[PDB]
């Protein structure tokens, strides 16, 4: 595979939450510390950003409403109306605060399931690795604007994906250094039967699982924070490492398939230099990467239905 730095995009403190909108051929993503949203149109080499004053962790187009996006603002799920180019949104409409009385929590990774339901989890703002406060939970937001809790005791609420047949959900609590698998009931939106799918310890994989996505063959692609890589793992059989793609940035954060043929893998990373790093500062930059020649296709980003 070929890994290219996207020079036009610069460096991000914690680049995160990549989302590919296939209809407009546009990549959206966030910087979860700098309180900014980002838009990249590769075919036209257009880049824009948008500033808010709360911590953000995802940005997903709202189904049926061009120019509107479902985003996180600390603990609030909100709709931002944004023209895609001005440095500030036009308007902000709060939907729900998922944890109004837990003042030191924030939302982290979030994604729509294939039915358009937003799933997202929380974490302590001062969550730590390998050890720190464990205060997070996993939620989904129904079309009735009520949240349901699905999992608790989450340290660092991170990557989500669903199997192509809607029978499984994959989930990452970075603190656990593993990818979990759940049975997923699409009709009731309930998850059960949590079991480890892939355990980093067992495969001498360094670092922490962060974001993830799934390809058309049902394989998971997992971003490895402080591992300088993405890994390809099987969902058909537990504990099978299929492939490793090295990324120059050590703090790989997340992944999304994109491009006209959905066969380009966009990779975000973090330039934020941490205390206990296994990598010298000069290596930690926070670029965005494009990976091609993986030989698989993924799926377009799902919009949130409300
Ligand atoms: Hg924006
Ligand atoms: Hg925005
Ligand atoms: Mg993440």
């Amino acid at each position: 595979p070929v890994v290219e730095k996207i020079a036009e995009l610069g460096k991000y403190t914690v680049g995160e939450g990549p989302h590919w909108d296939h209809e407009t051929q546009t990549l959206y993503f966030v910087d979860t510390v700098e309180k900014t949203f980002h838009k990249y149109v590769p075919s036209q080499k257009k880049y824009t950003f948008c500033k808010v004053d709360k911590l953000v962790s995802f940005i997903i187009p709202l189904a049926g409403s061009p120019g509107r996006f479902v985003v996180s603002l600390e603990r609030e799920i909100a709709i931002l109306t944004w023209d895609g180019v001005s440095a500030a949104p036009t308007s902000i409409e709060a939907i729900v605060n998922v944890e109004p009385h837990i003042k030191n929590n924030r939302l982290n990774d979030g994604k729509a399931d294939p039915l358009g339901n937003l799933w997202t989890g929380t974490m302590a703002i001062d969550a730590g690795l390998p050890i720190g406060p464990v205060t997070g939970s996993l939620y989904h937001l129904g079309a009735d604007k009520k949240v349901k809790m699905h999992e608790s005791n989450i340290a660092i609420a991170n990557g989500l994906a669903w199997s192509n047949d809607l029978k499984k959900m994959y989930y990452i609590d970075s603190g656990k250094r593993r990818v979990d698998e759940y049975d997923y009931d699409a009709s009731t939106l309930s998850i059960s039967n949590q079991r480890p799918l892939f355990t980093f310890e067992k495969h001498e994989v360094p670092g922490y699982p962060d974001g993830q996505t799934i390809d058309e063959e049902g394989n998971l692609w997992v971003a490895v924070f402080q591992g300088q890589r993405i890994i390809k793992i099987s969902t058909q059989q537990p504990e099978v490492l299929l492939d490793t793609v090295k990324i120059p940035d050590p703090q790989v954060t997340s992944v999304a398939f994109g491009g006209p043929n959905l066969d380009e893998l966009y990779v975000t990373s973090a330039g934020l230099q941490l205390d206990d790093s296994s990598f010298d500062k000069s290596l930690v930059n926070g670029h965005v990467y494009r990976v091609t020649g993986l030989g698989v296709k993924g799926f377009a980003g799902v919009k949130v239905k409300l």
